[PDB]
């Protein structure tokens, strides 16, 4: 049952995550999710966007998307809603 | 580095994995990857399929899909050769 999404998303979208500042930079249908620790140290993760199937790949792992305007809303595959992350540009 | 796949691969394609049967019907932009057991019993996965980034998940173990006419080469992320997958329809 997915959604298709929008396939324009370029941007600079920020958010958190447990604490850690998220920095998720788009472009076309690729991007990358960096996750910015207390300590300063960044995780940089390759992301993939499949819009037809609403499918963000970071890393290896596998998100769902929802595209808002300027606003992306990203779900485990279970839609578990305590980790749902909301990023903003 | 991906590749871009034709979107319209509609069908049933075979193959081997590890002495397994693999049966992948494919519908749009998405899919049901089935592997027969030697006792015969069967493993379903959802599939979907990422055409502009080649990707393909299955249940949510991501791939790296490759199309050829009838045939559908399915590689680890690694492109690891001993785990290339290649089905036929
Ligand atoms: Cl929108
Ligand atoms: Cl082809
Ligand atoms: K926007
Ligand atoms: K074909």
């Amino acid at each position: 049952q997915p959604v298709a999404q929008p396939t324009d998303i370029d941007g600079t979208y920020t958010g958190q995550d447990d604490g850690d500042r998220i920095t998720l930079v788009v472009t076309g249908t690729t991007g990358t999710w960096t996750e910015l620790e207390s300590d300063g140290d960044q995780k940089v993760k390759q992301v993939t966007f499949d819009s037809a199937n609403q499918r963000m790949i970071i890393g290896d792992d596998v998100k769902i998307y929802t595209v808002n305007g300027n606003q992306i809303v990203v779900d485990d595959m279970d839609r578990d809603p305590s980790d749902q992350i909301v990023l903003t540009k």
